[PDB]
């Protein structure tokens, strides 16, 4: 089917939030696209704005056109390639401390650029990170902002107010631990969660990973009551120490806090430079053959 004039639907790639993905091609200009499809009978909307929003940022996928079509609400964006964990599995389930590094610097001058923005994203995880394709093969790109809210005013930069008793509200592997208690989420938390991946990408696998249960609501606790009885010194044990003053660092701070992204960054930045790596952006799967 043509839409939006432009372009060509092709087939079904995967999904998003709440809508198919397909593959499409901007015909007029000669690229291959996404396109995600609404029915009139919502997020895609909700998101087209605080993507919109987050217009220019690097590893923020760009929006090429919004309509109606027929009985169906559309969005294009950019194509973008593999997520990290598909990358993970294709290297064996191994990446070695320089990727890991390389990755680490880019995704949390991510969560920095969203945070920037008035929004925290909830739902830090692996395969919410993906690789651009072609000219952009090089940077990683953070998506679905689903869960994305407004935790301060634009204006009075006021933050959104405590509060507890909240229920889970992404993944509950990478979930931080305050969100296990029901606290609202902040900026803290994307961070600590993103540390959890990052110990994810050096480990293979997280240990409140693959517990045994019967029901749902016993796996989720069981999670919970995991990632509260290990330590941040126990998980990062055999990997450098700046894994685990990353973490504590996340955890320590207050709810309306607002994170020094730099001191994190230059936490990994100088290890990377004692270790005599360069940011020439030559990850594991680049050496694939
Ligand atoms: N841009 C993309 N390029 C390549 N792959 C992509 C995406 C998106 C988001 O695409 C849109 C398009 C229009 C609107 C919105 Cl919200 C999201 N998701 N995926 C994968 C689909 C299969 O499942 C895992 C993710």
């Amino acid at each position: 089917l043509r839409v939006g004039n432009r372009y060509r639907l092709g087939r079904k790639i995967g999904s998003g939030s709440f809508g198919d993905i397909y593959l499409g091609t901007d015909i007029a200009a000669g690229e291959e696209v996404a396109i995600k499809l609404e029915c009139v009978k919502p997020q895609l909307h909700i998101e087209s704005k605080i993507y919109k929003m987050m217009q220019g940022g690097v590893g923020i996928p760009t929006i090429r056109w919004c309509g109606a079509e027929g009985d169906y609400n559309v969005m294009v964006m950019e194509l973008l390639g593999p997520s990290l964990e598909d990358l993970f599995n294709f290297c064996s389930r191994k990446f070695s401390l320089k990727t890991v590094l390389l990755l680490a610097d880019q995704m949390i001058s991510r969560i920095e650029y969203i945070h920037s923005k008035n929004f925290i994203h909830r739902d830090v995880k692996p395969d919410n990170f993906l690789m651009g394709l072609g000219k952009k093969g090089n940077l990683v790109y953070i998506i679905d902002f689903g869960l994305a809210k407004k935790y301060r005013d634009a204006r009075t930069h006021q933050h959104i107010p405590y509060r507890e008793n909240k229920n889970l509200t992404g993944t509950a592997r990478y979930a931080s631990i305050n969100t296990h208690l029901g606290i609202e989420q902040s900026r803290r938390d994307d961070l600590e969660s993103l540390g959890y991946v990052l110990m994810y990408f050096n480990l293979g696998s997280l240990p409140w990973q693959g517990l045994k249960a019967a029901t749902k609501r016993q796996k989720y606790e069981r999670i919970s009551e995991k990632k509260m009885s290990t330590p941040i010194e126990v998980l990062c044990k055999g990997y450098p120490s700046e894994f685990a003053t990353y973490l504590n660092f996340c955890r320590s701070l207050r709810f309306d806090d607002k994170p020094d992204y730099s001191y994190l960054r230059q936490l990994f930045r100088n290890l990377f430079h004692r270790q005599g790596f360069s940011y020439d952006y030559v990850f594991d799967w680049n050496m694939l053959k």
